[PDB]
């Protein structure tokens, strides 16, 4: 059916519009991504010049379709049975002793092109503290996130806590409470309680002068005995 879209290598589109605390900016991103293995490679850049918050803080705002479900799990991969048409990705990621974010997000196909398309506004963060004063290093730990069902909506949802490290040694807290629902009316699977387990690798490319992020990320389903 779905599944079938993220058999072989599928090219991706990243566009987010976002504001906090006013500062306006833009990102885009395209790459590719393999839901076999799990794996996804990008390159981000900043459209509109400086980006004015650290780069990890958005790891997770910018396809979950591409996650890695073993297949004694296929039966719990909502994101999957979406396609082609798509779902609506919310959250908001409140950051510990500072402002938050609140995102709103539709991924679909575009003919081949698997697409993420982002609005983003932040709300009440410190002009001195760790997101605007941009103080969290450049890299981003490994994180597993349980996914539960949501009948009333027809779709699912996930609390679960993003860590930052600051540059001083601190870490940086990020509540992060997601809800996916349909685009389509299609069938959707809805899934037991389960994780997801992600790792990211941030770099740099050498000969790109602007502002941007490289990145390598897996994600892999587990859970379900």
């Amino acid at each position: 059916k779905g599944e079938e879209l993220f058999t072989g290598v599928v090219p991706i589109l990243v566009e987010l519009d976002g504001d906090v605390n006013g500062h306006k900016f833009s990102v885009r991103g395209e790459g590719e991504g393999d839901a076999t293995n799990g794996k996804l490679t990008l390159k981000f850049i900043c459209t509109t010049g400086k980006l004015p918050v650290p780069w990890p803080t958005l790891v997770t705002t910018l396809v979950l379709c591409f996650a890695r479900y073993p297949d004694h799990m296929k039966q719990h991969d909502f994101f999957k049975s979406a396609m082609p048409e798509g779902y609506v990705q919310e959250r908001t990621i409140s950051f510990k002793d500072d402002g938050y974010y609140k995102t709103r997000a539709e991924v679909k196909f575009e003919g081949d092109t698997l697409v993420n398309r982002i609005e983003l506004k932040g709300i009440d963060f410190k002009e001195d503290g760790n997101i605007l004063g941009h103080k969290l290093e450049y890299n981003s730990n490994s994180h597993n996130a349980y996914i539960t069902a949501d009948k009333q909506k027809n779709g699912i949802k996930s609390n679960f806590k993003i860590r930052h490290n600051v540059e001083d040694g601190s870490v940086q807290l990020a509540d992060h409470y997601q809800q996916n629902t349909p685009i389509g009316d299609g069938p959707v699977l809805l899934p037991d309680n389960h994780y997801l387990s992600t790792q990211n690798a941030l770099s740099k490319d050498p000969n790109e002068k602007r502002d941007h992020m490289v990145l390598l990320e897996f994600v892999t389903a587990a859970g379900i005995t």
